[PDB]
């Protein structure tokens, strides 16, 4: 028999990491 | 017939969240 | 023929942006 159809789409990627903390605040 | 070719690659993951506010500024 | 195997997992999402500056000092 002829080759089957293409498989299902793969899983969505893992989420990106949360960004780092901001820089130190203003002096005043 | 033989199995079809592998499916398409998954979509990109979610973007990461914006990081938290930075540490407090120096006293003054 | 039967459907092919599932695709590979996608790329990881982009990293988040750096947070905003902290509050003013006391």
């Amino acid at each position: 028999g002829p080759p089957g159809p293409p498989g299902a789409r793969g899983e969505r990627g893992f989420p990106g990491e949360r960004g780092p903390p901001g820089p130190p605040g203003p002096p005043g």
